[PDB]
C-alpha cells in the first residue's frame, strides 16, 4: 500500500492516511535557536539490559531489531516523560548519499541516517499496538548517524545484514545491547509528534539526541545493500526510506541544553 518509491512514497501517503496533514506530524526541522531551554525537565535515562534483543528483520521498509518487552527492564525514563516506557524495537532510516537519509533535520542539515529506539507506555496500555494509537502512548528516541570512523559495536549488526538482505527475512539476534548505539551525551530536543510511517498516528513524544554517533562509510554501505524487494523480484535497493520534515504548526520544541 505504501512505501518510499516514486509511486507510493511520502508525498502520497496523505491520500491513504489523512492524518498525514495533522497538527502534530513528524519528523520536523529543528531550528536550534528557536528551541526553548527547559531546565525543569528531568534527566533523561536510557536503562538498557544487555540481553533483551530477539531478532533482526528486513520488513520491506527498514531493518528492525525486536526486544522482549514483557517487563520494565529495558526502558527510557526522565526528560519529558512522566514514567518509564519499555523498548519494543529499534530501526533505521537512511539515504543513498551522505547529504540525505535522516528524518529529522537540524537547522536544515540532514544526516546520512537516523536510528529510532521505539518505546511504549506499558503502565497505561496493555499492548504496544494499543499504545501506538494514544497521545501519550509512545516515546521514540532518535539518534543521528554521521559517517566517519568505524563503530565497533555496530559491526555485529552490519555483519548480520547479509542474512536479511531480502524483504521478509529474519535472523536470531541475541545479546545486542542498544546502549552501544548511544552517544556519550544525553542532551536532547523534545516535542509532541507522530509515527513517521503509516498510520502516522500522533502518539509519539519525540526525544532527539543532540549528539550523533558515527559509523564508517563501509558500515553505512551494508545498510544500502539491503533490498526493498523479495528474493525473486527485480532488485530495488533499500535507500531513502525516510519521510521529510513536516509543518511545526505552532508546536514548541524544548531543549535540555543551551545552544
Ligand atoms: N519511524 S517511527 O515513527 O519511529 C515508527 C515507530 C513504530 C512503528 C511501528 O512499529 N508500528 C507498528 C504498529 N503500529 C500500529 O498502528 C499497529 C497497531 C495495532 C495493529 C497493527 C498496527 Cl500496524 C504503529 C506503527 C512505526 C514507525
Ligand atoms: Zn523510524
Amino acid at each position: 500500500g505504501w512505501g518510499y518509491g516514486q509511486d507510493d512514497g511520502p508525498s502520497h501517503w496523505h491520500k491513504l492516511y489523512p492524518i498525514a496533514q495533522g497538527d502534530r506530524q513528524s519528523p520536523i526541522n529543528i531550528i536550534s535557536s528557536q528551541a526553548v531551554y527547559s531546565p525543569s525537565l528531568q534527566p533523561l535515562e536510557l536503562s538498557y539490559e544487555a540481553c533483551m534483543s530477539l531478532s533482526i528483520t528486513n520488513n520491506g521498509h527498514s531493518v528492525q531489531v525486536d526486544f522482549n518487552d514483557s517487563d520494565d527492564r529495558t526502558v527510557v525514563t526522565g526528560g519529558p516523560l512522566e514514567g518509564p516506557y519499555r523498548l519494543k524495537q529499534f530501526h533505521f532510516h537512511w539515504g543513498k548519499k551522505h547529504d540525505v537519509g535522516s528524518e529529522h533535520t537540524v537547522d536544515g542539515k540532514s544526516f546520512p541516517s537516523e536510528l529510532h529506539l521505539v518505546h511504549w507506555n506499558a503502565k497505561k496500555y496493555s499492548t504496544f499496538g494499543e499504545a501506538a494509537s494514544a497521545p501519550d502512548g509512545l516515546a521514540v528516541v532518535g539518534v543521528f548517524l554521521e559517517t566517519g570512523d568505524e563503530h565497533p559495536s555496530m559491526n555485529r549488526l552490519t555483519d548480520a545484514l547479509y542474512m536479511v538482505r531480502f524483504k521478509g527475512t529474519k535472523a536470531q539476534f541475541s545479546c545486542f545491547n542498544p546502549k552501544s548505539l548511544l552517544p556519550a551525551s544525553r542532551h536532547y530536543w523534545t516535542y509532541p509528534g507522530s509515527l513517521t510511517t503509516p498510520p502516522l498516528s500522533e502518539s509519539v513524544t519525540w526525544i532527539v539526541l543532540r549528539e550523533p554517533i558515527s559509523i564508517s562509510e563501509r558500515q553505512m554501505g551494508k545498510f544500502r545493500s539491503l533490498l526493498f524487494t523479495s528474493e525473486d523480484d527485480e532488485r530495488i535497493h533499500m535507500v531513502n526510506n525516510f519521510r521529510p520534515p513536516q509543518p511545526l504548526k505552532g508546536r514548541v520544541v524544548k531543549a535540555s541544553f543551551r545552544a
